[PDB]
């Protein structure tokens, strides 16, 4: 399928134990895709002071379109020192490994695989 329905646990930044996916733009996008597929990927909603508490490079989910089955359509954009790899809509948040942290919510999304 070109798209995959996912239910992302929404984590508080201060609960996150592993604060990024790795050390290169291409690695974090690869790791983010592997965690999404294995159901081990969390989502931190971006506000004032959130990104400084996370590790670069960042992986964002951004709105790719304006919502099948209640799932917002999104795609991955990585960022490293102010430069984004990919082009998309509004940020829904930043992806991180999930290692069993208790979420505050779930975000239903349709990821463009």
């Amino acid at each position: 399928k070109t798209h995959v329905q996912l239910s992302l646990p929404v984590l508080q930044v201060r609960d996150v134990l592993v604060r990024g996916f790795g050390d290169s733009v291409e690695e974090v996008l690869s790791e983010a895709r592997q965690h999404l597929k294995d159901g081990t990927c969390g989502l931190v909603e971006v506000e004032k002071g959130v990104l400084p508490q996370l590790e670069q490079p960042y992986v964002f989910i951004k709105r790719s379109d304006a919502a099948p089955h209640g799932h917002v359509m999104v795609e991955l954009v990585a960022e490293l020192e102010g430069i984004q790899y990919g082009r998309s809509g509004e940020t829904l948040g930043v992806l991180v490994p999930h290692v069993g942290e208790i979420p505050v919510a779930y975000r239903k999304v349709l990821l463009r695989k």
